[PDB]
Formats: structure tokens, sequence, C-alpha cells
């Protein structure tokens, strides 16, 4: 589906965690359902993520306005809303905007898609009201360093629109890539990348690291794309 910040549509993450692999395979069977036969005025695309440990699924959906994302949520709550609670064990649904994104230069732009083979990291964090706009003009600045990490494959930064939270969507080659990348030593790391991590701490409250592999994906009046076959098992 794409993610670029210059088109016009919000961005909201439905993350999930659960307990059992019931829990995944529940949860991702549901909302294919959702995708392949929902309706929905205003709705772009949606793609679902899966998490290695089969625990917890994530929706990527892709809203043209605010006013079609509450429509949907006006029917679907307290019909679909507590059997996910009940398949879950934390539900959180993040109203974002895309604000910043880059991607190495051997891809031509962001896509998400079941037919790529992406390590699908997404990590949120909390920020005081106060200083969203800081992070927010912090991280979402060029990096070409980060460019040249191997498994490197893009990033997206994401504005909550309440004010409250950051999301951090990236794509990396394979987990190994990505573990080293992420586990590498501050020696390692320039002088630039340093300073700016080194001051990014003092804004986040929390942070929440996760890793999935993209299994479905529908875009408005196309035909879906699947790696999931009929019972939520995938690949």
């Amino acid at each position: 589906p794409v993610i670029a910040a210059n088109d016009g549509c919000l961005t909201v993450f439905n993350m999930f965690t659960t307990d059992t692999i019931d829990g995944q395979r529940e949860l991702l069977k549901e909302m294919r359902d959702i995708i392949d036969n929902g309706n929905f005025t205003g709705w772009r695309s949606s793609t679902l993520h899966a998490g290695q440990d089969e625990h917890g699924t994530a929706n990527y959906i892709q809203w043209r306005s605010l006013a079609d994302l509450e429509a949907r949520y006006a029917g679907y709550k307290n019909n679909t809303v507590p059997l996910f609670k009940q398949i879950s064990t934390s539900v959180h649904l993040l109203k974002t905007e895309v604000v910043f994104s880059q991607h190495h230069p051997d891809l031509p732009r962001i896509e998400i898609s079941p037919e790529r083979d992406d390590y699908t990291v997404i990590i949120v964090m909390d920020v005081a009201a106060q200083d969203q706009a800081a992070l927010v003009q912090v991280l979402g600045r060029p990096d070409e360093w980060i460019k040249t990490v191997p498994g490197y494959l893009s990033h997206a930064l994401c504005r909550g629109i309440d004010g409250t939270f950051v999301v951090l969507y990236a794509q990396w080659e394979s987990k190994e890539r990505y573990d080293a990348f992420h586990t590498m030593p501050e020696s390692a790391r320039p002088q630039a990348v340093r300073e700016q991590r080194a001051f990014t701490d003092t804004l986040i409250t929390a942070r929440r690291s996760n890793t999935y592999r993209v299994v479905h994906t529908r875009s408005a009046g196309s035909p879906a794309v699947s790696i999931m076959n009929q019972e939520g098992t995938w690949q």
C-alpha cells in the first residue's frame, strides 16, 4: 500500500498481544475477514502483521479522513470490539500521521506487502504532549548513515494525533541484521547519531518494541494479496 508523508491519509495502528497462538490465529482470521469483505467509506488499505512468536497482531490501516475513521467506530463497536479484547491481552488503536520517511536507495519507495520478505519492526514511544513536537522534529530528519547499516531498508515516523505518542515503522532485511544494528556498540555509532539518541532519551517516557511479518493486504477496489491461507497459518 506504500507509505509516504505526502499522501492524504490518516494512519492507524491496531496492535494486539495474545497469550496463545490460538489468539493470533483468531485475530488474524477475524481481521482478514473484515479486510477481504468490508466496505468502509474512506478506507484506503489495510496490511495485517503477525509476529514471529505467533503472538499478537498488527493492522496498519490507511484512512482518507478522521471522519471516515470514527464513522467505522460507530456494527463494529460492542459487536467486534469485545470479541477482540477477549482474543487479546492488550489492545491499542493508535491514530497517527506519517510525518517523515526515508529508505535505502536500492528501494524506489516504501511498499508494505506480503509479497515481500521484510523483518517489520514497530516501536511505540510515549512522550509528554509538551514534548511531541521536539521529538517528532528531531527524529523526522534524513539519516544518511543508517542507509549504510546492512539490512536496513526503510523507516517511517508517525505522529500520534492526540499529541501523546510517536510510532516508528521500520523494515529490515532479517532479524539478525536488525539485532546486529540494535545492539552494536555506541563506539561504532557516528558522532551525530550518538548526539541525537542521547537527547531523544530525555523526552521518551516509555518505549514499546514489536517485530512482525506482513501476511495480508488489500487496498480499496483491488484484490487481496496473502501468504496467510485458510486458517490464519501463514507460510
